[PDB]
């Protein structure tokens, strides 16, 4: 398998663009940034609101727990390569404390609201807007030869008053090289695409579109996480109990994949459940024919059949936001 879009971006860039192990980090001065308060704990990073003591601007400080220097360099190189892209978090500095040498990334601050608080206050056209903004970030990173690999609400910061969206946490992101066999232990369980769950290692940007689909289903149906498996095997089972096993078997045959025997037994046999089955009185105001059609075109087993991010932006679901922003670029 090879990506059907942005296939060859990395050979159209100098070697130094993607060869992150060769990066030499130019460290800033740690004493320029003061921690103000904690905002979150990740598995191996800690995130603080900070202040730049020189220009007094707010910032976010991400302190990275030891992981291979290869991984720190990968995250830094990706953030540098994506700097200035639409709805991408902006990396402002790279510092480390004098004594422990633990690295910290300095970002531009975003006034986020927790999705558990924010999403219940979003109406139909708010969802259309923010998904469109997320698609702009994914199309951009894909166009620059990068797959995020951890798309989920927790990695999408939103300043709702300023309608500002930033795609964050590039620590699992990778460069796409056609033919490359990647680690399938990426993303977070509930957002993993079927390719990861069946050990299809030569996956591509389209992984991120499955993850987006999961996020989107969770929003419009108010069922989050939408696919709630108790382990990586059961994650496939939860997907198969919605999409059905007939489509799974077609997919496995196309890509010449032999399903693990234990996994095959766990998946069993299931009919496809129509998307309308998830509609209820509480969520119905968020569902339209256009939302269902868009969702259906994201959540497909076959990664090569999913909408790309740029194709998604053309879908009728986004008619209004697309027309509104096109007007402003004309005025520019
Ligand atoms: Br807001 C915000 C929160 C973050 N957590 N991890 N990285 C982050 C960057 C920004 Br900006």
């Amino acid at each position: 398998s090879k990506a059907r879009v942005y296939t060859d971006v990395n050979v159209l860039r100098p070697k130094e663009y993607w060869d992150y192990e060769a990066l030499t980090v130019q460290w800033g001065e740690q004493d320029n940034y003061e921690v103000v308060r904690k905002v979150g704990r990740g598995k191996y990073s800690e995130v603080f609101e900070g202040i730049n003591v020189n220009n007094n601007e707010k910032c976010i400080i991400k302190i990275l727990k030891p992981v291979k220097k290869k991984k720190i360099k990968r995250e830094i190189k990706i953030l540098q390569n994506l700097y200035g892209g639409p709805n991408i978090v902006k990396l402002l500095d790279i510092v480390r404390d004098q004594h422990s040498k633990t690295p910290s990334l300095i970002f531009e601050y975003v006034n986020n609201t927790d999705f558990k608080v924010l999403y219940p206050t979003l109406t139909d056209y708010d969802i259309r807007y923010y998904i469109y903004e997320l698609l702009k970030a994914l199309d951009y990173c894909h166009s620059q030869g990068i797959m995020h690999r951890d798309v989920k609400p927790h990695n999408v910061m939103i300043d709702h008053e300023l309608r500002k969206l930033r795609l964050i946490d590039w620590g699992l992101a990778e460069f796409y090289h056609p033919g490359k066999e990647y680690n399938v232990r990426v993303a977070s369980r509930y957002f993993k695409g079927p390719e990861l769950l069946v050990d299809l290692q030569d996956y591509d940007y389209s992984l991120d579109m499955w993850s987006l689909g999961c996020m989107f289903a969770g929003m419009i149906f108010r069922k989050e996480p939408f696919f709630y498996g108790h382990d990586n095997h059961d994650q496939l089972v939860k997907i198969a109990k919605v999409l059905g096993t007939d489509g799974l078997n077609v997919y496995l045959n196309k890509y010449r994949i032999e399903l693990d025997p234990q996994l095959e037994a766990l998946v069993g046999r299931h009919s496809r459940k129509p998307w309308t089955k998830f509609i209820n009185a509480d969520n119905q105001h968020l569902v339209s024919h256009e939302a269902i059609d868009f969702l259906d075109k994201l959540l497909r087993y076959d990664h090569q059949d999913r909408l790309t991010a740029r194709e998604a932006m053309t879908h009728p679901y986004f008619q209004q936001v697309r027309a509104a922003e096109n007007s402003t670029t004309r005025a520019l």
